[PDB]
């Protein structure tokens, strides 16, 4: 049998981090977490480039031009849903994770989804960087191993 | 660590604004947001062009012709949606969600979101120059910021 | 500010209807609708090409076909859906809308949304020419603004 | 005014008919549905291709296959697809749908719909053979009518 | 009609911020907002200047010491008060407001409430950066405003 | 940025503390706490004024006397409210706090509250050394970081 | 200030797993997230030593010899612990917690915690590789972190 995996050590690898402002509270929280994971897992800091837009809606677009660079091995994309009174949640939701899952097959690239999309505050605290950990560190780990996979399989 | 970002000063950019008409005296007030936005952040309202469509159908398509312009930098998609007795709200804010958010990525071009999607009118008054804000101000000032940022990300 | 829209006179345009014959009872008056409107604004009736299919989930694929045409302004879809016990409505309605949506992206062209999708047959009936008015002349009213619009936008 | 529309005589028409096998007590009875219909409104069974797929997930690359043959004047999707107690249902029933609704748009030839979506096994009886009809009949009966319209629209 | 406003651009102003360090995790995220809005909208960091005090209670001594300096142009108030179990918090609250606009009148000054006056530490989250925005980042950019429309008023 | 912080050491400051009688088996464990934290923290009790006044009320008028003392480098006022039948409370508290910060914003010297302004006996107790800590403590150590401060800041 | 802390390569360590048999179908897979959590991260599957124990009660006595091996670098504490009907559950897991933690102390050498002490059969589920991770991952990930620290702290 052929077995294809990625290894978890990041060093050499380069990536692309794209981080919203919305609840940037919490988003910092995750921003935080990815770096971290990066760099003790044995990437640079340095060979992070991290992109800073308003919400998770521009998230995509700005995700596609740093996919789009020779040199960005993986992007990991970070921000913070919290639904409020209107259906406005859902289809912001629903277009951020399209557009990135889209992105990433067009460009045959991985693009790691770390947006928290809770229904409530109270959610989005426990899974950015409390009880129910750091979708941002997760979200970074799962790049490390893809863009290692990819150096055999892409 | 490279780090990319969009300011707030909205000297020289040009912006293109889609805005439906159906509940026109709530749009009306998030086009009011928009351009006082764009104006009081340093651009000029000469440097906006203003496209009028029927209803949020229509905006996708709209912006689709805005967004090709070569001189345009952003795109502000304005509308007003309150869920009725069908489903029929869940279709039109499906789609132009979607289509707004896919040509943002064919394009490569930002395309902000100023559409409100309300389930009931109080909800939209909330949301387009009371105790919410203004949905319009809001979707500009991202597409200030995003316009800033594709400067040097694009 | 650079102010672009479409005026309501129908002088010289040119419309594709495309009416489905599932609830024909119901769409017969849409259709009905969406003619007058044309006419009583200045339309000519030989201008306007009426396509007929079997039910909602055809009419993208005949829609495809109109707005393609270089003598067609707009298209203006009409249908009427109306939920049965299964879930089935919501994928036929997904998909007639997402349809018409992409082809008016993809042909630049406007293509209006004159398609009920109603929870239940008295909905269907108020939205038909009673009491909450007649949705294909209200298809056909944006179809006529937004050929004119793209006569300067396009 | 120019109309286009498609009679039901099927003589000269080629048909293909993509069929799974997941629930087939069922959708072989709506597979003798849709030959009948054919046959009995005038088309040979010789110009019928039927293609097995194993279930509605696979129903779409077949007929992706079917749909781009030359000599095949339109397919026929049939399906049942019945609730069990997970979300499994909905996803497969999403991706069927779109699946054979984007096909028919990007090779501009009809695909119609027979796939049952059903809550319960008693409403998936009721339309295949029983109280409510046979969805195969109907999907055949609009594809006679949609390739007789394409002999003059397409 | 005579009309004074102020722009939002920031360039060339100087604000003082006065900042509590009781709830400093989220008074902290205030302070973050603050400063970003003054710095992403053309403000300069160097021409920020920074009192921390103990508590809310703190804030207007040192805030008139800020409004006096003559190369201050406005100054943000920044704390977190959160109701307890007594009274304690509406005496608080009353004097910190009652002294901020009691020495922007007599020192004909902008001194703007960015201060949190929350029943609940959910509420306080909620506006220190999370779901309802952030109460600095606001207060900031009414100095701004203020500083501006003072060139002219003053 | 320019920074201005005070930091905790006591040494060589002159503390003026203002305290009342009325239940003062709880105000007297507010003056041991701010004492020993004056004390601990590097100040001279010899360097420590301490006034005595009947009540609440008084408290104010006293202050204003020590915060008038050049050789007085902030003021700490020690009381203790609690609620009775009457709105009695209400008046008395809201007169002490606001005659405290007027006196700190008119002199420009830091005035801090140690005054526990109780709904309940149990409250006041949890609040004067045991479950909730010790106002007075709190109340001395704010006016050890004001006074350091003002060293720079005044 | 100076700063320790352990990075997550795992190159040159070796690692030490104590792993009991009692619930195994659970254990087995905390053992195969610990093995894989080492290896991925560049530890060799040869550097890992692993012992077999009856149940939870007799790994400390194992890890105990483990853990005084010179070419151990740290000690993985694997189990599965479920509440039956009596207190027995109790008295197992206070006694193997406190002889780990007193074990690492007395030989001053990391030995993580991976035992599941857990209700409910399905709370032991959902952490061994289900719906809430893998202990055994958790626990080998904390024992490259302490292994990698040790070398600069011990
Ligand atoms: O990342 C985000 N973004 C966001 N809205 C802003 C949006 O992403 C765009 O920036 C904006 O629409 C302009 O394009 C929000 C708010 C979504 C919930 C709206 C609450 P409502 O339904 O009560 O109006 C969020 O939680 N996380
Ligand atoms: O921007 C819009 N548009 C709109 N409908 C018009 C639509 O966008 C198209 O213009 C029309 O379908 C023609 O294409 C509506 C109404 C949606 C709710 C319908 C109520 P009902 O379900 O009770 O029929 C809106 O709230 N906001
Ligand atoms: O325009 C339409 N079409 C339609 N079904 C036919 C469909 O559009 C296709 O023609 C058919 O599936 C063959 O492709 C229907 C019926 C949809 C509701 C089904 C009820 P059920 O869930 O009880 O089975 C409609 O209301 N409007
Ligand atoms: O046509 C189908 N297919 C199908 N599942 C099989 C599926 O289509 C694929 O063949 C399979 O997933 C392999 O690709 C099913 C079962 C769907 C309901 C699953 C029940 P559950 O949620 O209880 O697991 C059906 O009803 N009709
Ligand atoms: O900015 C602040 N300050 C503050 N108290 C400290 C106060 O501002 C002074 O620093 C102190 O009184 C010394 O002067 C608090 C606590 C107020 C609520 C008290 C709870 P309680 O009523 O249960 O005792 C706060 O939430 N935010
Ligand atoms: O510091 C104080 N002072 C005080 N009352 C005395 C007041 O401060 C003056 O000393 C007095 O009014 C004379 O000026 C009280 C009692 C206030 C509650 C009154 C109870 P009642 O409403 O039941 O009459 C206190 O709790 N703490
Ligand atoms: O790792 C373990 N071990 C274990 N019991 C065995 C024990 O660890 C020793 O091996 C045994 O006591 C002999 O020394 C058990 C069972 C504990 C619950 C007992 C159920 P009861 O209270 O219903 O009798 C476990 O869940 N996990």
């Amino acid at each position: 049998m052929q077995i294809y995996e990625g290894k978890l050590t990041a060093e050499g690898l380069r990536f692309g981090i794209v981080a919203s402002r919305f609840n940037h509270a919490l988003v910092d929280r995750l921003v935080e977490g990815a770096i971290d994971c990066i760099v003790r897992h044995g990437g640079r800091e340095e060979d992070i480039t991290l992109v800073r837009v308003p919400g998770s809606w521009e998230i995509p677009v700005a995700a596609g031009e740093l996919a789009r660079k020779e040199d960005i091995d993986a992007v990991i994309a970070i921000g913070v849903l919290i639904r409020g009174a209107t259906p406005h949640f859902d289809y912001i939701a629903s277009e951020v994770s399209k557009g990135l899952a889209n992105l990433s097959l067009e460009l045959r690239k991985p693009i790691t989804f770390g947006v928290i999309t809770a229904d409530t505050l109270e959610q989005a605290i426990e899974r950015a960087g409390t009880k129910h950990g750091n979708k941002g560190w997760e979200a970074a780990l799962s790049a490390i191993e893809m863009a290692n996979l990819f150096k055999s399989l892409r």
